[PDB]
């Protein structure tokens, strides 16, 4: 092929131009996201039962909707919460490849048949199913700056004039709302009420009638009378639109003509739909709006597009409100991608400079500067053709293989300057001999390199979708390079081919080395050992090294997680958030850009006693000190904070895969498999929990990820008593409920928009248990009766957050490995400790733990098949049942040094290293090939020496190595190794390749001809 | 999709069904007609009945099999338990009550009210102390259903 | 329902919720003066209609709870739509045994 | 599918009351296994003869 | 404030237009590139593309 193409020259140019033109055409499709899609599809069903409580919300709703989650395909497991905020959330997780759109339909559809069985008040609130995916593009903020507006005011504007605005833009596949929008509040007053002999029911009953929307007819339309002439719509009663139209609602008419209004019995302001999240930004009231990506749209464009749209509305922002940006996954994705592209165009500059310094010929150093920027540009098209996107993973994906597609340009244009040199032919004639020694030898490295990369695309669930990212890019970049190295690179060597400070130094230095090999080699068995010592060093080196997923990189932001004890309230939570808000803006005025503090949401459930604060920082250029990075600021902060009252306040950096599985720990579900109670199970949990610390050998932080029981106030309506008074259960309940939990009566039209109307007791008549005092309900005989007449209340314990795994009630507990021990061996001990627990209690493994369990560890199992296909592949390249074994002995050479960056740096056995590991095993086998080939070739062809050929090969093969192998290191060493800006993952690739490439070349130059001569001699010997 | 479509047309009809027919829960399925297999459950101890062994199964083993991907349909060979109120018409007449009274009764004394919350939200001035209020609760025993007040 | 007092009451709510549907080219709706609503979604030539119908149906189920209880009583139908009838098979009576 | 059914069942045996056990009356699956392996033997052994 | 757009038949005809510039260029570039290979000469395509 290459021979009949170095004749046909401008044809190779065409091909090269298509690849360029298509590869470049694709650069211009290609979605760009920080990461690709790597968590299994989840569908969260979630709903509200205003003023409920964990139990009531559970036995009334959660059980019901889950009792109905049947006949749905590819469901992996089903977990669910039911907390005392009236909130139920159910999360159905699905198998790896399940189409998220069918999964969501099926759920939703099955849900919509459960609905008739849900309590009326929930049906209206509306249960809602969507596809959960914690990957946010950004969270804009809308703050008022003068003090005109409140949370709710700011919320309303955002959800009124600017939401759909975004929701209708490029990319934006979702818009959420950091606040309410208004609702006709109607805040009863048991006192201005027990007077006019009225309860909230009467109040409810009125609002319904005086704020409905009645149909009438037209005039004619439907069958009219013999030749009518006028036809037009009647417009009967239709909804209130003012607070005053509300206030004006007629509630009571008693003898003497008394005009009892809604105004007279309650405040009738306008406010938030819901009142327990207090989101403020840098101290001021705020109400942002969080946007998720799309499905094939640039995080860059549909971001640069969001800021445009935000500019258009910016004149019309009345009073003093401004848009703020406390979260953008863009400044990160951008610099992380402006590098890589740099790392790439630099490693270019290198293969030109290690091409002068070895070849002088400028026309030479100019051929790979047309070869690589083609294979690169070109593998982009192959990416876009497989759905793949430009992202943090698929990016380093190529970088990590820049060494392999370089060592295909150098290698080719080598032989045409080794052969073309010594007693050599003209260019066209010599290229023909070059590709005959490398021709067959390359279309063998291709297969050999297909394995050791393909078997990576086949891994588990979560991780292994990542691995695929890496696998495909590389096997694509790789195969597409060999494809230039047979089509264009040769046809380029001819018609282009015909050093002051080195020249002679290498002339003798080749010879100093050429002897070193042959020297002591008369023993031969010399380095067969020392190999065994380096093979086992590695094995000791391996087992020792810590395992991990992704370098926990400093991103833009991070967050402090504040959690007050049991019955602590909103306000009391705010003060704790104010110190945080302050400490950051104050003892950190140089790094902290903003503190977005939300009083209400927390990690492991909501409540007035939990908070979260998102701190976004100044741009990394402004944060120069390494003590001005995040694994530094948190540590200072974490401790700085460990001096507060009842208030656990700690800070942490979110993992690099935001929408993915945390730590390298476990996620253990404790399940209830007989009628055994919450109480009965809580014990069991403690049993196991206790039994867990009595083993500090298998880490700490074996924590329950829930909430402990708390006190609750129980009002018990005596039935008998209710009967003898004219007092009806429903009338009792509703009053209690409506006053204290508050009810959603119906809808009304404020300024062109539908909005809810809530009706709930004023704040000051519903704070303390001694406040029931004031609530009177009218008996059907006519008289206002007091609650103490027909109730009797007592305090008691109860869960405010009930859990369930796969139908049965559950308690989730998680914990970490063991500073010493392995993630797997931790699970086993834990399971064992489950075995001893009371009869009727089980355990299940979920999330990352389940994610490991079912995906097992395939590395050995799988790379058996890789290896077996490398021997099998290699035994064909060479015509031999034996020789291949002279190449496979190079696997280990790379591993040490690669591993030996356990020393020089303190890192982990992580994904960005393991592929780095593979790239190294890559060139190491590829040097082992051309050397074992060159050896065999001019020993089968020119019948040269059993050992004499071994020298006239490792010689003829030396320079290429030294060239590329240098070019690689002096281009894998820039900000890749020692960084600071989206670093981590960068440092990660480097060190595995860097050293380990050292030991790969600066150690194979001696060992491979050892490998070759030790083989052969043993096969057919006696 | 075949299933998707059926259900879309279904849901237009739902509001038009009897309330009782909704209350049972209409169902849409996509499965083979024939039984793939039948799992039987016995009690070797002779200690549980027909009525117990069925219920064990339903409350305890069904729901998961049902949710098992590719299990298009599940048939329960018996019934799950239920609070059973075997009215007597002589009695009901003696004390002068229709089954209507009995129902109206069971609806009010077998409930799960959301009360509210002491800690409020829109709180006041400055409040420490916040916890939920707990009203009535579904009975859980033949025994409690008994003590109902007609 | 009147006519504005339906567009903003139902048609807003649906439209508000048809964000981010693969291959959306354009939607166009019209509230009525009888109470009727017709949102139409049009998708990129090519794009799979049955999936399109699905995501649509998926995004709707979120507006749905917010719709007047009387609309929910009706239907809110979601199907793949054409625009022009392919035919009009009509039916008459030959010998006045049948009125219109 | 059966694979999973009997596996789910597995996961809920250790919690049965008293002496309550699973019995497997009518089941079509096994024949299908036994069936194809029979046609595999007489596909192996048939290679032996040839 | 008041703006405009096209739909139905229109929006498809509009977008049938705008695309044509591209359709010829990218069409020719393939033809021109197809010759610089079919006759392994960079020269004679300029002579046909004339």
């Amino acid at each position: 092929m290459p021979n009949f193409f170095i004749d046909r020259p401008i044809f190779a140019w065409v091909i090269a131009i298509i690849i360029m033109l298509a590869g470049g055409l694709a650069i211009l499709k290609l979605p760009v996201a920080q990461y690709p899609t790597i968590a299994p599809p989840a569908v969260t069903i979630s709903a509200s039962y205003p003023g409920a409580d964990a139990k009531t919300v559970q036995d009334t709703v959660t059980q019901v909707i889950e009792q109905n989650m049947n006949g749905i395909d590819n469901l992996m497991y089903m977990s669910s919460n039911s907390d005392s905020t009236g909130t139920v959330q159910i999360t159905l997780t699905f198998e790896s490849g399940t189409d998220a759109d069918i999964a969501q339909v099926q759920v939703q559809n099955k849900l919509q048949l459960a609905m008739p069985l849900l309590p009326q008040e929930v049906q209206q609130q509306g249960v809602s199913v969507e596809k959960s995916s914690s990957s946010f593009l950004m969270v804009v903020g809308v703050i008022n700056t003068d003090g005109t507006m409140t949370q709710e005011d700011i919320s309303d504007y955002v959800a009124a004039n600017m939401k759909d605005a975004i929701s209708r833009t490029s990319g934006v596949g979702d818009v959420q709302l950091f606040g309410s929008q208004y609702a006709m509040r109607i805040w009863m007053n048991p006192n201005e009420l027990n007077k006019f002999q009225l309860t909230p029911v009467d109040v409810i009953t009125a609002i319904k009638a005086q704020n409905a929307q009645v149909a009438a007819g037209q005039l004619g339309g439907t069958p009219p009378v013999k030749g009518q002439q006028l036809n037009a719509s009647i417009i009967a009663q239709t909804r209130l639109t003012s607070t005053e139209e509300f206030g004006k609602i007629l509630l009571k008419v008693n003898q003497d003509g008394s005009r009892v209004l809604l105004r007279d019995v309650a405040k009738i302001e306008l406010g938030g739909e819901n009142y327990d999240i207090i989101a403020e930004f840098n101290g001021q009231p705020a109400s942002g709006l969080g946007i998720k990506l799309a499905t094939g749209a640039n995080a860059l464009d549909t971001a640069a597009a969001i800021r445009a749209e935000l500019a258009k509305m910016e004149p019309f922002f009345p009073s003093g409100l401004k848009i703020v940006y406390p979260y953008d996954t863009t400044p990160f994705v951008k610099i992380s991608i402006h590098e890589v592209v740099k790392t790439l165009v630099e490693a270019i500059i290198l293969v030109f400079l290690v091409m002068y310094l070895f070849l002088q010929n400028f026309r030479a150093t100019l051929i790979p500067t047309i070869a690589v920027p083609v294979v690169l540009l070109g593998t982009f098209a192959v990416l876009a053709a497989f759905g793949f996107s430009i992202n943090t993973l698929t990016m380093f994906g190529m970088v990590l293989a820049i060494g392999l597609l370089v060592d295909d340009a150098i290698v080719v244009v080598e032989n045409v300057e080794r052969v073309m040199a010594e007693e050599g032919l003209p260019p066209k004639e010599a290229t023909r001999k070059s590709m005959g020694q490398i021709q067959g030898a390359l279309v063998g490295i291709a297969m050999v390199l297909s394995a050791v990369f393909v078997p990576m695309a086949f891994f588990g669930g979560s991780t292994g979708a990542i691995y695929r990212q890496f696998s495909i890019t590389i096997v694509s970049a790789m195969a597409l390079s060999v494809l230039v190295a047979l089509i264009l690179t040769p046809a380029l060597c001819a018609t282009m081919l015909k050093f002051g400070w080195f020249n002679r130094m290498f002339e003798k230095s080749t010879h100093h080395y050429t002897d070193s090999v042959g020297g002591i080699l008369r023993s031969t068995g010399r380095y067969l050992v020392l190999y065994l010592i380096i093979v086992v060093g590695m094995a000791y080196l391996f087992v020792r090294l810590p395992s991990s997923f992704l370098p926990d990189e400093d991103q833009g932001v991070f967050m402090t997680m504040v959690q007050l004890p049991a019955g602590a309230t909103q306000e009391r939570t705010q003060k704790v958030l104010n110190e945080v808000t302050h400490y950051y803006l104050t003892k950190e005025k140089n790094n902290v850009e903003s503190v977005f503090a939300v009083n209400g949401f927390g990690f492991a459930g909501r409540g007035q006693n939990t908070g979260i604060a998102f701190v976004s920082l100044k741009d990394w250029a402004d944060r120069p000190g390494e003590e001005n990075k995040v694994e530094a600021i948190t540590m200072r902060a974490t401790r700085a904070f460990s001096q507060i009252k009842d208030a656990m306040v700690f800070a942490f950096n979110l993992p690099a895969i935001v929408e993915l599985g945390t730590a390298t720990g476990f996620d253990f579900e404790l399940i209830d498999q007989a009628g055994l109670g919450h109480e009965k199970l809580t014990q069991a949990r403690n049993q196991l929990l206790a039994e867990a610390a009595k083993h500090p050998d298998m880490l700490t932080s074996v924590r329950p990820n829930g909430l402990e029981d708390t006190p609750q106030f129980k009002i018990d309506i005596d039935q008998e008593k209710a009967q003898a008074l004219g007092v009806s259960i429903n009338d009792i309940n509703t009053t209690l409920g409506a006053a204290w939990g508050g009810s959603y009566v119906n809808d009304f039209i404020d300024r062109g928009r539908v909005k809810k109307v809530y009706v709930m007791s004023e704040a000051k008549y519903r704070m303390l248990p001694d406040d029931i005092g004031d609530w009177y309900v009218r008996a059907a005989d006519g008289q206002m009766v007091p609650f103490s007449a027909f109730s009797s209340s007592r305090w008691e314990y109860g869960s405010p957050r009930l859990e369930r795994y796969n139908g049965l009630p559950s308690m989730e507990i998680l914990g970490q490995a063991a500073p010493g021990k392995s993630t797997g061996e931790a699970m086993e001990l834990m399971e064992q400790l489950a075995s001893k627990l009371p009869t009727g209690v089980g355990y299940d493994w979920t999330g990352m733990s389940y994610q490991e369990r079912l995906s097992g560890n395939q590395a050995p199992s799988l790379y058996a098949i890789s290896l077996i296909v490398v021997f099998l592949c290699l035994a064909a390249l060479y015509e031999s049942w034996s020789i291949p074994f002279s190449v496979m002995l190079v696997v280990p050479l790379g591993v040490i040094g690669a591993l030996l960056a356990a020393t020089f740096r303190g890192l982990t056995n992580d994904v960005y290293f393991q592929v780095g590991l593979l790239t190294t095993i890559g060139l190491s086998a590829k040097n082992a090939i051309l050397i074992v080939e060159f050896a065999k070739d001019l020993m089968d062809k020119e019948g040269k020496g059993l050992i004499e050929a071994t020298l006239d090969a490792v010689r003829m093969r030396l320079r290429p190595i030294l060239m590329t192998s240098l070019a690689f290191i002096l281009g894998v060493m820039p900000l890749v190794i020692s960084t600071g800006a989206g670093s981590g993952a960068q440092n990660a690739v480097g060190t595995g390749v860097m050293g380990g490439m050292v030991t790969a070349t600066v150690l194979a130059i001696f060992f491979v001809p050892v490998f070759f001569v030790v083989v052969r001699r043993r096969f057919s010997r006696k």
